[PDB]
C-alpha cells in the first residue's frame, strides 16, 4: 500500500492526508477488482463464537496492543512497558489467556470507539464512562450492573456516553451475552391476520421472550425485558425497573394533532450485542449507550417501511396530495416527523442532536484525527444521514475506511448458537 | 465465488456471477476501501496512457468475443473472420475501426456498465450517432445541433450519444471543451462573490478569454468550444430555439417564480470519454433526462453551487435562527417540488427520485436475471435528499467495473498548447 493517501472534500477543497491506513490490521471485505462498500455484515466485521484464539494466535496480538498502550502513555520501551510485555507473555504461557489491567480496558473500549469507522459521534470518544463488571457470575449479577449502567447514563436527560463490560470469553461455552439488542426495545407482536403490533424489528426476540416466560401486554410501546445470559448458562428474565426507561411523548411545535399519533420513544439508546475486541481478547457481552441523532428515530424507527411505517398517517393528517410520489408528499412528512422529534427531546430536556450538527462536528473530529493521528477511518454509506444528505456536509467528504483495532464487530445471534442445559 | 447481495426492506437475494468478468481494478483492496473517493485512479483515463499494438489486441479480442456471444454467434465463421479482420488491422495501422453494428453495442453496453448511473433500466433505448468521419470544429458543431435537436424532440427527451473520431497519437484528440453541451456561466464579482454557477467560473473564464462577449447575466448560456483533431479549439453559439428551458414555479407558493429561477432542459455530459475494445474516443456527448433532485438538490442547494436555501427558507417564514428547527430541510423539499412541478407543467421529460429508484431496483433484478448481476454504486445511486425512504438505501451493490466503459478524462486546458 501507497505511504500516503489524500482525501478531498469537494465543497471546501480540503484535502487531507491519510497514514493511519498503514496500521490498519482487519479486513475490510473489499478486493482489488470488487468493492463491499454497501453490504451491511460482511464477514469481516463479525466475530464467531469459534475464532478463539490459540495461544500462538494470542501472542502477537496481545504485544500489538500492549505496545499500542505504552505508546500511548508515552512510556514505550520502558521498563514497565517491557514488564508488562513479559507478564502478559507468560499468564498466555501458564493460563492460555490474559487478563486485562484496568487502565488498558479503559483504554480499549475508548479506542474501539474511536476506531468505529461507521460511527458519526466520535468527537465524543474520550468521554466515555467504563464499568468494569469481570466480577459478574450471574444473570441477577448482570441484571445490577445494566440497571446501575441506565441509570448513570441517563442521569434525568442529561445523558452520559457509558460502557459496561462483563467477563471475556474464554472457551466459547460459558459466554456472558445480552440477548437483548439494545438494553431498551420496544416488543412487537405477529398477528394472526399477518399485521404487526409494536415495532417489527424485534417479532423474533419478543417471541423468544414469551417462551421463556414474559407475560406480554401487547401494546404499541412495550418495553421488553432484559434476557440475561452468564458463563454460558441458559438466559434470564428480567423486569427493568420503569423508572430507569426515559421517555420522551412526541408531539409538534406547529401541528397541535400530532399528540393524537400516540407516538413515544425512549431516550436512551444501548447497544447490548455487539462485541468488543481488546489485544486478541473477546467481549461478548459490552453493552454501550450514548445519545440519539434525531434521524435515527424520526427516519429509520418511524418511516422505513418495515418498521413503525408512519409515512401514510402523518400525510393523511396534513392533508398533502398523495397520488403521485412526484408531490414529494413522503419528504414533505419526513421533515415535519423529524421536526417533531427534536423538539419533544429538546422540551424535555433529553440529549439528542440533529443531523447537521452531528455531521459538522464530525467533520471537525475527522480534521483534527487527520492531524493529530494521521487518519480518521470512516464508512460513508453510514455517516451520511438517512435523509436530506448533501446539505449536509459529510456528503462531500470523502472518506477511507479501514479496520483498527481495538475494534467493536458483529456477533452471531445467541440463540442460534446457545446449547439449552 | 458466487456473491450475494440482500435487500434489508424486502429480504430479497440476489446471486452475482457477472463480477467474475471484471478485470480493471476498483481502487479498494483487502485492507481499505475506496467507495467515497470520486476519481480514484481506476475510473480516469490520461492521454499519456494511449494503447500500443501490443495491448490493443487482446482488449480488441476480448470485446469481439463479448459481442458475438451477445448475438449468440461465439465462434461462428463471422466471429473468426472480424478477429482476423482486426488482428491484421492492428498490425498494419496500431489501431482498427470498429463496425456500426459494434459501435452501437459498445455504446450501449458503457452506459449500461455504468454503476454510478440510477437511469440504466434505459440502457438498451439509445439512439447512437456515428461522428467519426468529422475532420473540422465546424463539423462538430452541425453533429452537436444534430443531437440537441433530437434528443430534445420539444421536451419528450430521447437519449442519445454522437461519437467523434477515437484518439490516435493523443496530440489529435478531439475534446468539447464544455463539460455539458448546455451550462450556464459564472462570474467572478469584484466583491469576491459569485455570479451565476460557481462551478462554470473557470471555463466562463477561457470563453472570455477566447474572445466571448458574457452578457454578465444568472442564467447565460454558454458557447460550445470545440477541438477537432488536437487544433485549436474555436467557439460557436447553440441557435437559441435549440436550447429548452424551463422557468420555475412552486404549485403553491406563488412567491416562488418571483426568485427568477429556471434551469435546462436536456442534461448532457460531453467532458467523459468512452472506452471499447481498447478504443478511446475523448469527445461523445451523451443525454438523457433529470432526475429532479439533480436540479433541485446539488444545482440549486449545494453551498458551492447556486446555494439558493436562505433565500427560499427566507420567503417561507421560517425560524433559521437554529439548525433542529430543519428550516433547511424544509426549503430543500419545496424547492424540488417546484423543479418537478414545472418541468411536467411544460412537459419535459423529468423523474422524481422516488420513481428513479424503483425502476432502478427493477433493472437490478432484470439484470441479475439475464446477466448474472449489476455494478452499482450504492454512494452515487442513493439520492441526495430523503434517502432512506427510497429502497436503493436498504439495497446492497456490489460495484465493480466493467468494459466498454465511461470513464474521466483531464480537462483539456490542463494539457493543451496552443498554437
Ligand atoms: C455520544 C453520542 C453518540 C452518537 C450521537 C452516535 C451516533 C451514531 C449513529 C447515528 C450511528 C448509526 C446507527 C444506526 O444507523 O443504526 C452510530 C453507530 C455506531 N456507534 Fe455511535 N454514537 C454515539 C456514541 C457511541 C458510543 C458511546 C459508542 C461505543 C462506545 C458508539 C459506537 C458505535 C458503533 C460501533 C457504531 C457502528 C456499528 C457498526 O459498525 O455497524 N457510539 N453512532
Ligand atoms: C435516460 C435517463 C437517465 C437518467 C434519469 C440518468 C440519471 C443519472 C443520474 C441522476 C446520475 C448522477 C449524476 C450526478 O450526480 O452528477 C447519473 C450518472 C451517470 N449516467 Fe445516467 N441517467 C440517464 C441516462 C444516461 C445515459 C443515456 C448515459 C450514457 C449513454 C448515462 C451515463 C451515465 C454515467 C456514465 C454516469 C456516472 C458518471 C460516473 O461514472 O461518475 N446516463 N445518471
Ligand atoms: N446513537 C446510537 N444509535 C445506535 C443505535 C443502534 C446501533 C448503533 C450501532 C449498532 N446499532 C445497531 C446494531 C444492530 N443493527 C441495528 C443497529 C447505534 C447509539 C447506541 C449506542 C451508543 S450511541
Ligand atoms: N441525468 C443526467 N445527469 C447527469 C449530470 C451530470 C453528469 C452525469 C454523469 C457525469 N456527470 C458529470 C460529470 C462531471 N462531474 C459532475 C457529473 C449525469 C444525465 C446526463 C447525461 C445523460 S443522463
Ligand atoms: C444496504 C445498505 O448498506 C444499508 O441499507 C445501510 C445503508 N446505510 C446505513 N447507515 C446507517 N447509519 N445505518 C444503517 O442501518 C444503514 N443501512
Ligand atoms: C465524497 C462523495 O463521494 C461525493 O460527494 C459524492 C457522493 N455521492 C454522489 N452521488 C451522486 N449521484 N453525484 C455526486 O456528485 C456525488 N458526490
Ligand atoms: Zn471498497
Amino acid at each position: 500500500c501507497p505511504r500516503f493517501l489524500k482525501v478531498k472534500n469537494w465543497e471546501t477543497e480540503v484535502v487531507l492526508t491519510d497514514t493511519l491506513h498503514l496500521k490498519s490490521t482487519l479486513e475490510t471485505g473489499c478486493t482489488e477488482y470488487i468493492c463491499m462498500g454497501s453490504i451491511m455484515h460482511p464477514s469481516q466485521h463479525a466475530r464467531r463464537p469459534e475464532d478463539v484464539a490459540t495461544k500462538d494466535q494470542l501472542f502477537p496480538l496481545a504485544k500489538e496492543f500492549i505496545d499500542q498502550y505504552y505508546s500511548s502513555i508515552k512510556r514505550f520501551g520502558s521498563k514497565a512497558h517491557m514488564e508488562r510485555l513479559e507478564e502478559v507473555n507468560k499468564e498466555i504461557d501458564t493460563t492460555s489467556t490474559y487478563q486485562l489491567k484496568d487502565t488498558e480496558l479503559i483504554y480499549g473500549a475508548k479506542h474501539a470507539w474511536r476506531n468505529a469507522s461507521r460511527c458519526v459521534g466520535r468527537i465524543q470518544w474520550s468521554k466515555l464512562q467504563v464499568f468494569d463488571a469481570r466480577d459478574c457470575t450471574t444473570a441477577h449479577g448482570m441484571f445490577n450492573y445494566i440497571c446501575n449502567h441506565v441509570k448513570y447514563a441517563t442521569n434525568k436527560g442529561n445523558l452520559r456516553s457509558a460502557i459496561t463490560i462483563f467477563p471475556q470469553r474464554t472457551d466459547g461455552k460459558h459466554d456472558f451475552r445480552v440477548w437483548n439488542s439494545q438494553l431498551i426495545r420496544y416488543a412487537g407482536y405477529k398477528q394472526p391476520d399477518g399485521s404487526t403490533l409494536g415495532d417489527p424489528a424485534n417479532v423474533q426476540f419478543t417471541e423468544i421472550c414469551i417462551q421463556q416466560g414474559w407475560k406480554p401486554p401487547r401494546g404499541r410501546f412495550d418495553v421488553l425485558p432484559l434476557l440475561l445470559q452468564a458463563n454460558g448458562n441458559d438466559p434470564e428474565l428480567f423486569q427493568i425497573p420503569p423508572e430507569l426507561v426515559l421517555e420522551v411523548p412526541i408531539r409538534h411545535p406547529k401541528f397541535e394533532w400530532f399528540k393524537d399519533l400516540g407516538l413515544k420513544w425512549y431516550g436512551l439508546p444501548a447497544v447490548s450485542n455487539m462485541l468488543l475486541e481488546i489485544g486478541g481478547l473477546e467481549f461478548s457481552a459490552c453493552p454501550f449507550s450514548g445519545w440519539y441523532m434525531g434521524t435515527e428515530i424520526g427516519v429509520r424507527d418511524y418511516c422505513d417501511n418495515s418498521r413503525y411505517n408512519i409515512l401514510e398517517e402523518v400525510a393523511k393528517k396534513m392533508n398533502l396530495d398523495m397520488r403521485k410520489t412526484s408531490s414529494l408528499w413522503k419528504d414533505q412528512a419526513l421533515v415535519e416527523i423529524n421536526i417533531a422529534v427534536l423538539y419533544s427531546f429538546q422540551s424535555d430536556k433529553v440529549t439528542i442532536v440533529d443531523h447537521h450538527s452531528a455531521t459538522e462536528s464530525f467533520i471537525k473530529h475527522m480534521e483534527n484525527e487527520y492531524r493529530c493521528r494521521g487518519g480518521c477511518p470512516a464508512d460513508w454509506v453510514w455517516i451520511v444521514p438517512p435523509m436530506s444528505g448533501s446539505i449536509t456536509p459529510v456528503f462531500h467528504q470523502e472518506m477511507l475506511n479501514y479496520r483498527l483495532t481495538p475494534s467493536f464487530e458483529y456477533q452471531p445471534d445467541p440463540w442460534n448458537t446457545h446449547v439449552w442445559k
